[PDB]
């Protein structure tokens, strides 16, 4: 019996398990660039199901709400600033580390304020294990067709459907 909660928190720690390998590895690697695709499937696939499924069941924590999509933005518009140093510049690492930092914080703020849900969100135990479900299927879902974005149209297009 898996819940919503531990969906999120789950993935958050694929995420930054992502994140400490990319980090590990030789800058311009062959690893460290597969490792960066593979972050930004499943960074695709986490804000999707917060945005589609998670926060829209809490969307009575309306001032909490707000903060966590403008979060999303953080990460996204740090991405954009990440992706036009490449792996071959000397400021590379330098961005890499800024861009590591602004998503580490989401799951951080995220765990602070938003898992367990706020106090305004009224959500059974039985609705937050049907949510669960739901979230895990979707996932696997979005994570088919951000696989056949990075496949078929390539990383650009991937990163355009954040
Ligand atoms: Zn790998
Ligand atoms: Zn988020
Ligand atoms: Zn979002
Ligand atoms: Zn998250």
């Amino acid at each position: 019996m898996v819940n919503a909660y531990e969906v999120l928190k789950e993935h958050h720690v694929v995420i930054k398990g992502l994140g400490r390998k990319i980090s590990e590895a030789p800058v311009n690697s062959e690893e460290r660039h597969a490792l960066f695709d593979e972050l930004l499937i499943e960074l695709d696939i986490h804000f999707r199901i917060e945005d589609d499924l998670y926060y829209p069941a809490l969307s009575a924590a309306t001032k909490l709400i707000a903060v966590a999509h403008a979060e999303h933005r953080q990460v996204i518009d740090q991405l954009s600033v990440l992706l036009r140093t490449p792996q071959s510049e000397p400021g590379y690492e330098d961005e890499w580390n800024s861009f590591k930092t602004v998503l580490e914080a989401h799951a951080d703020e995220e765990e602070r304020d938003m898992i367990p849900a706020p106090p305004e969100v009224k959500i059974t135990d039985a609705e937050l294990e049907e949510l669960g479900e739901k979230m895990a299927a979707r996932m696997e879902q979005y994570r088919g067709s951000a696989l056949y974005k990075l496949r078929t149209k390539g990383r650009a297009a991937l990163v355009r459907s954040l």
